[PDB]
């Protein structure tokens, strides 16, 4: 796979954009969750499938059980990994295009996190697409939170709801999504 357009994919609380706490996510939404799974992991073109790209942390992160993400490539990057293709499911590397050079038969490229490896690729022109959940809470402050986006907005541009709908298929996209005290919606940036 040569060049592949990368989408970031990422929810955050505003207006700081943290992501985490000590190593693991400071809230659980499910519907939330439901998307990140959806988005994903759908395709438009037949006999298919998407991939994910993650740094070492974020993939320690996942509960081993649950580990690949199924229904997709998913790819860890480490600076201790050589090029290895572990399974069909799993890909060590050290850079994202490395990576997917020895790749055939994907759709779209996730990157799903974490903090540094999002801090990275933001300035990575194969990064097209920012898929950001836009997290609110009524006291951001009180979130215990220690690892953030450093993401140059201003360089981009929030797309209507239309555009992403459009990026989703028929994934329905609910708006202002309550879960206990958090308010989220789902958004969809491009270079500017
Ligand atoms: N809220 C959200 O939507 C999301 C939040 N998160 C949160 O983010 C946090 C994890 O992020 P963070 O701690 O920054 O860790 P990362 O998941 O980003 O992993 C960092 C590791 O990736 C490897 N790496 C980084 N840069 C490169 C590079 N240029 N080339 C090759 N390998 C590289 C290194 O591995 P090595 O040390 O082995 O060399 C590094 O230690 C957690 O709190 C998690 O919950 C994660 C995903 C989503
Ligand atoms: C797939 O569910 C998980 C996803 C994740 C990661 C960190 C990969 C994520 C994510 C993510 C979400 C939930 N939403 C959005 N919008 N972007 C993401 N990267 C970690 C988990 O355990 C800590 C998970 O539970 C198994």
């Amino acid at each position: 796979m040569l060049k592949p357009n990368v989408a970031i994919i990422v929810a955050a609380l505003k207006p700081a954009l943290g992501i985490g706490y000590k190593g693991k996510m400071p809230w659980r939404l499910r519907k939330e969750i439901r998307y990140f799974k959806d988005v994903t992991t759908r395709t438009t073109k037949p006999n298919t499938r998407n991939a994910v790209i993650m740094g070492r942390k974020t993939w320690e992160s996942i509960p081993q059980k649950f580990r690949p993400l199924p229904d997709r490539l998913n790819i860890i990057l480490s600076r201790s990994y050589e090029n290895e293709i572990i399974d069909d499911n799993i890909i060590h590397a050290s850079s994202i295009e490395s990576s997917l050079n020895l790749v055939s038969d994907v759709e779209r490229v996730f990157i799903i996190g974490g903090a540094e490896i999002y801090n990275e690729l933001i300035n990575n022109s194969l990064v097209s697409h920012l898929l950001i959940t836009e997290i609110e809470h009524p006291s951001p402050e009180s979130i215990e939170m220690d690892t953030f986006l450093k993401f140059p907005l201003e360089s981009w541009t929030k797309q209507p709801k239309s555009e992403l709908q459009k990026f989703v298929g028929d994934t329905v996209l609910e708006d202002d999504i309550k879960e206990g005290d958090f308010t989220y919606n789902y958004t969809l940036w491009t270079r500017k």
